[PDB]
């Protein structure tokens, strides 16, 4: 995250790291005890979670390591663009129980309301052009934008792709390498998620791209339903 300011220690208790051997990689949400939502792209063949997280290196005592027991993509996604359906659930190995630094955040009752105040987050780069990642989350505040505004932005954007523009007209703010599958919290919702953006980090031309949550409530609804069958919105 560019522009940004270290998060409080208690606002993310449902921010989920993604990591490997290599490090951290990517962001999640827990939506609920036992299922993560994140995006499509930081899909791994070998990858833990680690939940209750702040510090890197000062560890809080209620951290928990989880794994991943069933992945869920859409079956109708193209997995040859990434902005094709840039989603993916995940159900945990074991619950999680509520704590000090845990909590899970409900999905989406509303759709997103163009103009409004959302929030980014995430152990992603602090710097534009080269990488610098931080020990701990940072924070910052964006609006969310006419989506017309990414689509002049982005050719590569299609108007099929079911997804958020976000950002600030001036520049300045903005998610950055290593905050995918991160949330975008606007109103207090979980309303995006973290999936696509240009480099450097935070030109006013080019917002963040992140796929519409709403969109897929039911989708996801039915999988934790147990149908695992059904399709996503073309
Ligand atoms: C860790 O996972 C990320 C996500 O795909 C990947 O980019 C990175 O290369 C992985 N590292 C290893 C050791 O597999």
């Amino acid at each position: 995250v560019i522009g940004g300011n270290e998060c409080d220690i208690n606002e993310h208790r449902f921010l989920v790291a993604f990591f490997n051997t290599t490090g951290f990689f990517c962001g999640g949400t827990l939506i609920n005890p036992e299922w993560v939502v994140t995006a499509a792209h930081c899909d791994s063949t070998n990858f833990q979670m680690q939940l209750g997280v702040h510090s890197k290196k000062v560890l809080n005592e209620d951290e928990q390591t989880r794994n991943p027991k069933e992945k869920f993509i859409c079956p109708n996604k193209n997995n040859n663009e990434v902005l094709d359906k840039d989603i993916m659930l995940i159900k945990l190995d074991k619950p999680i129980s509520n704590s000090k630094h845990i909590a899970p955040l409900s999905l989406p009752s509303s759709p997103p309301s163009v103009g409004s105040v959302c929030r980014i987050m995430g152990w992603g780069s602090i710097t534009p052009v080269k990488e610098t990642f931080p020990d701990v989350p940072y924070c910052a505040n964006i609006n969310l934008l006419d989506h017309a505004v990414c689509q002049a932005g982005y050719p590569e954007l299609l108007a099929e792709y079911r997804t958020l523009c976000a950002g600030i007209v001036q520049g300045g703010k903005d998610t950055c390498g290593g905050d995918s599958g991160g949330p975008l919290i606007c109103n207090g919702q979980f309303q995006g998620i973290v999936s696509y953006g240009a480099h450097p980090c935070g030109q006013g031309p080019k917002p963040g791209i992140y796929t519409n949550v709403f969109d897929y409530t039911d989708w996801i609804q039915r999988n934790i339903a147990g149908n695992t069958d059904a399709t996503c919105p073309p």
